[PDB]
């Protein structure tokens, strides 16, 4: 009995930093954003940190830049669409661009 999975490509981008980060990342369909970040780190040149919360992990640092007071790393889908899901819940689609943006409130 055969079994199959699709390999998709997700573009990960961070424009809140100089220099900006932008890379195409290959993962299996069904991977979460957190799986994309893990693969980006394995490829080299991407780092991040997460912390636990009652609703799952969330980003506290991206490419060495920690969110400060009244700031957080926001997850968006290109062009400018906030995703109201955590990194461990959102499952990107083939060809999607995922952006991490440091925002203050």
């Amino acid at each position: 009995h055969m079994q199959t999975q699709e390999i998709i490509s997700v573009t990960l981008q961070v424009l809140s930093l100089l220099p900006p980060y932008r890379q195409s990342i290959s993962v299996l369909a069904g991977s979460t954003v957190e799986d994309v970040l893990k693969k980006a780190h394995e490829l080299g040149g991407f780092t991040y940190e997460t912390q636990a919360s009652l609703s799952g992990p969330y980003l506290t640092s991206v490419m060495g830049k920690a969110a400060g007071e009244r700031e957080f790393w926001q997850l968006l889908r290109d062009p400018n669409t906030p995703l109201l899901q955590g990194i461990a819940d959102y499952r990107p689609k083939d060809g999607e661009t995922i952006e991490l943006r440091l925002v203050s409130w």
